[PDB]
């Protein structure tokens, strides 16, 4: 919302005259009580000879891409300048601004007799925006008739010394949207007097004998208030005078005629919204209803709406009149010719406004004052204002007919009802112990009945403030005319915590240890890459794509969200790659959004209480299951190329001592299994497993999918599902003993298709409590042992915990673990050594 | 009272006069503050501190309850320490 500082000032002079501050000082009061001020525009300065003239001749020069005209302009004492303006939106006799050689337009600009076009040009007729006067529009600035004379100073018949405050008000405050409320909000920052410019003394009644038109309303419209009166005979040819077509443009609104320009300018005076109908357009009684499915209305736009049945409308006998609260018809709008005028002051349901407007997407003036509730007691005052504001400006008559629609039965009281408080509670809130009397001055101060009794005050807000409802409403009254930068601060006490859950340790510790191992984090976008499981080549029944679909994405063909981390992995992988970082491993610790049903929703539950138990319950078994995932890729050099060697490419261990790293973290022991699961290579592919509890798969991703995909070759990758690694606290009572260990190496030779795990397993059974550690030393393969078996060395170190184990109870130990590895997976020994 | 406020624990009339008497003192009442004086047997007990003792471990710590204190908003560990 944008004002004139002049006209704010002179609503608050009347009050208190002499009022006037610099605009950084009420820039300043603004923000302190609440009001963010985009904006503070100065009407930009101009110096030297820029003054009204008189157009008196145009010329039409041809020839060139434009039309442009030279044109005689009367400048005072009869003096006549030769001016060349390429604009179209005036006539032989408008009043208009020149500005001269000599002067200076705002941003600097100097104007010289330069020659354009053909011609010499003594300046330039001016527009609104060259003047910094109001917004850029086409073509330039004409004054109304009899606006000042030929050669009066343009600085001061324009009011170039005003400044425009730009605000953007919240929607808790719609009676802000006009002078009216910010003049009152100033006089309550300044503890000023206020005298309301809606009230009986600024706006005398007019008189009331007879309806001013047929008129039936619907009430589940939610219609609160509808009032008519005509003004008859009207002048069509009388323009609005400068003052108001002033103030509009600088509240951003283009005059057009005074039938209009008057309800435009009320509004933003006292924030009633007008609308003004051609009466000899009306056919029959004016009707309030709901629109039926499939109506169509034409606003004035000339617009076709396809309506709801929840938009309200007026209606006559033959036409839609308006959408309600909305934006007035085609059909009653006031045209060139309009001489009998009946003007509109209802008041509509926010709510209502809210969801109509919002679908045609017209965010009108009148809607948006209308969706923030607007105060139903000014109705009349609106009218009659606006009445008298118009048969004053273009001569004609107000009638004496009044229709004022108050109801169904008619209501005669507006305010809310009365809220209750005690008189202390904004000095709690607030932590400050404010002076004696000082809420319930405040609180009167916005327009409130205040009573006290005892230490509870009873307080009726008035009809302009629907936002006060409860004791915390008036708190902050109090509390922002006051000013909060008083209230002082002051460390609360916080309990004594418990601190981090394990769970949010535990990823804290395996996104270190990820760090530190060479991977780096990313945040993964949740919505999927258009098409991620055709490229994986998934089945059309894998699990992965039963995804979760948002509605409204940006991007039309990424609406489904992640069922696994990996796509967004492999997004920036491709990223990094493509930028030139080809040896890369990056890691993300993320939910996944797995749906088990079709997407339920459950209805509302009332607010006034809070749900139960089961219905908490019902809410959380309506959602996806979202677990926690972790996951890594990695692609190109593993260990960099340096003075050490070539450097190591990434394989399929690699994705495999991932896990090792994520399990160490989590204090859990995991065994890694084979697997065939896209989008892996089957033959390097490891499920992960704690326990018998599968959680999650890492190795070489397929070369299709890796081809497909425009992924790296030899792409790596790890997923597992944090949730189903059982939490752990383990308390370790290591065995230490200090008495000397042996050590032997044994080969094993077994079939190619036995896991070396297996083996190790097997061997570790066997030997007992004596065999301190195993590692496999060496993998051979070769003709002598068979094409399809290989031969295992494992290092195998002994001791006991109570003496020097001999040397022949070490291999008595040895000769037990190979009779394990011979009875389980088949074994026979190849040969042993000491180490 | 200090007694009581010492072990957070409102103990019945009488009770630290009564107990400081056990122990051997001569105890006298003028209006809030006791004057007590502890026998020739007793040197450890020379200021307030030491009769509230006396008071508690007769009562029986048992009966003081376990009340969290609200700790301030502290500032958390040092870039020394996290660094270390």
């Amino acid at each position: 919302m944008r004002l004139p500082y002049s006209w704010l000032r002179e609503v608050v002079a009347v009050g208190a005259s002499g009022w006037d501050v610099t605009p950084g000082e009420l820039e300043q009061t603004l923000l302190r009580i609440g009001h963010e001020v985009e904006e503070v525009i100065p009407l930009g300065p101009v110096d030297g000879p820029v003054t009204v003239g008189r157009v008196a001749d145009i010329e039409e020069l041809t020839g060139y891409k434009k039309p442009i005209r030279a044109c005689a302009v009367d400048i005072g004492d009869r003096q006549y300048r030769e001016i060349i303006c390429g604009a179209t939106n005036f006539a032989v006799g408008d009043l208009v601004v020149v500005a001269l050689p000599g002067a200076t337009l705002p941003g600097g600009f100097t104007i010289s007799a330069r020659k354009a076009y053909g011609r010499n040009s003594d300046g330039m007729i001016c527009s609104a925006a060259e003047l910094n006067l109001g917004a850029d529009h086409s073509g330039i600035l004409v004054l109304p008739p009899g606006a000042a004379e030929p050669g009066a100073d343009g600085a001061g018949v324009l009011g170039l010394d005003d400044v425009v405050f730009h605000l953007a008000i919240t929607p808790d405050r719609g009676y802000c949207m006009s002078v009216r409320g910010l003049a009152r909000e100033l006089a309550c920052a300044y503890d000023l007097d206020f005298v309301d410019p809606a009230s009986n003394s600024r706006v005398p009644p007019l008189p009331i004998e007879g309806p001013a038109w047929p008129l039936t309303v619907q009430p589940e419209t939610g219609v609160r208030r509808f009032a008519l009166r005509p003004v008859i005979g009207i002048d069509p040819a009388a323009v609005s005078p400068w003052w108001l077509q002033r103030r509009l443009l600088l509240c951003g609104i283009r005059a057009t005629c005074p039938a209009v320009d008057v309800t435009n300018y009320v509004m933003l005076e006292l924030g009633h919204p007008m609308h003004a109908h051609d009466r000899n357009r009306i056919s029959g009684t004016l009707g309030v209803r709901f629109a039926r499915s499939g109506e169509t209305a034409v606003t004035l736009d000339g617009i076709e709406r396809k309506l709801d049945t929840a938009d309200v409308l007026i209606v006559d006998d033959a036409a839609t009149a308006a959408i309600g609260g909305v934006m007035g018809a085609a059909s009653t709008e006031v045209r060139a010719d309009s001489t009998d005028v009946l003007l509109e002051a209802a008041i509509w349901d926010p709510a209502a406004v809210s969801r109509t407007q919002r679908r045609l997407h017209l965010p009108s003036e009148a809607a948006r004052r209308y969706e923030r509730t607007v105060d139903p007691a000014i109705s009349v005052a609106a009218l009659d204002r606006c009445a008298r504001l118009l048969a004053d400006i273009a001569g004609g008559e107000v009638s004496p007919t009044l229709t004022d629609w108050r109801g169904d039965p008619p209501c005669d009281d507006w305010s809310p009802p009365p809220i209750r408080m005690g008189v202390d509670v904004p000095d709690r809130i607030a932590g400050v112990a404010y002076p004696q009397g000082t809420t319930a001055r405040r609180l009167a101060q916005i327009g409130a009945v205040v009573t006290h009794d005892g230490d509870t005050l009873t307080v009726t807000p008035p009809s302009w403030r629907p936002d006060l409802r409860q004791p915390a409403d008036l708190v902050e009254e109090v509390l922002r005319l006051e000013g909060l930068e008083v209230i002082p601060s002051v460390l609360p006490p916080a309990p004594a915590g418990r601190g981090l859950t394990a769970g949010q340790q535990r990823r804290r510790t395996i996104g270190r240890s990820l760090a530190l191992s060479g991977y780096v984090e990313i945040l993964p976008t949740p919505f999927l890459p258009a098409g991620v499981f055709d490229l994986w080549g998934l089945e059309a029944d894998d699990s992965r794509r039963m995804t979760t679909r948002v509605l409204n994405p940006l991007e039309a063909d990424r609406p489904q969200l992640a069922t696994t981390l990996l796509p967004a992995l492999l997004e920036a992988l491709v990223r990094n790659v493509s930028r030139g970082l080809v040896d890369v491993a990056l890691f993300a610790i993320a939910q996944v959004v797995q749906p088990t049903e079709q997407t339920r929703g459950v209805g509302l539950i009332p607010v006034d209480r809070r749900p139960t138990d089961d219905e908490i319950a019902m809410l959380d078994a309506s959602l996806p299951r979202q677990p926690q995932h972790v996951a890594a890729v990695l692609a190109g050099l593993r260990e960099p190329r340096g003075p050490w060697g070539p450097g190591r490419p990434v394989e399929a261990a690699d994705a495999f001592e991932a896990v090792r790293i994520i399990a160490r973290a989590s204090r859990v022991d995991v065994t890694l299994r084979p697997a065939q699961y896209l989008p892996w290579h089957p033959g390097r592919c490891a499920q992960v497993f704690v326990g018998e509890s599968s959680v999650g798969h890492a190795g070489q991703l397929h070369p299709a999918v890796i081809e497909r995909s425009g992924l790296p070759k030899g792409t790596c990758a790890v997923e597992l599902n944090l949730d189903a690694i059982p939490c752990s606290a383990p308390l370790p009572a290591p065995r230490v003993s200090p008495y000397p260990a042996v050590f032997q190496d044994v080969s094993l030779v077994v079939a190619a298709d036995i896991p070396a795990q297996a083996v190790a397993d097997a061997v570790r059974a066997g030997a007992g409590d004596l065999l301190e550690d195993i590692a496999l030393f060496d993998v051979f393969t070769g003709p002598q042992i068979g094409e399809h078996r290989k031969s295992l060395t494992f290092a195998l170190r002994f001791r006991a915990p109570d003496r020097t184990l001999t040397e022949d109870d070490a291999s008595a130990a040895r000769d037990a673990a190979v009779q394990s590895a011979a009875e389980r997976v088949g074994a026979v020994l190849r040969g042993w050594k000491l180490a």
